[PDB]
């Protein structure tokens, strides 16, 4: 009943929270690889 | 068997989490580097 579509309810707002964090995650690590060219960059101008 | 799956989004959930948590101070402390080195 309200029990069975429940759990689907679950797997959908996980599987989402999932690409979410996914997401997120990759948008992080380009912020980051981006500060350290950023570095190098500024580093060769000696 | 559907615990399974639920189980392992809900783990796949907190790896993606520490992953990201990570992530962000790597990102941070290069911002931090980057004033230090302005500054």
């Amino acid at each position: 009943s309200r029990l069975g579509d429940l759990y689907e309810e679950e797997m959908r707002e996980l599987r989402r929270q999932v690409d979410q964090l996914t997401n997120d995650k990759a948008r992080v690590e380009v912020e980051r690889d981006n500060l350290a060219e950023d570095i190098m960059r500024l580093r060769e101008k000696l």
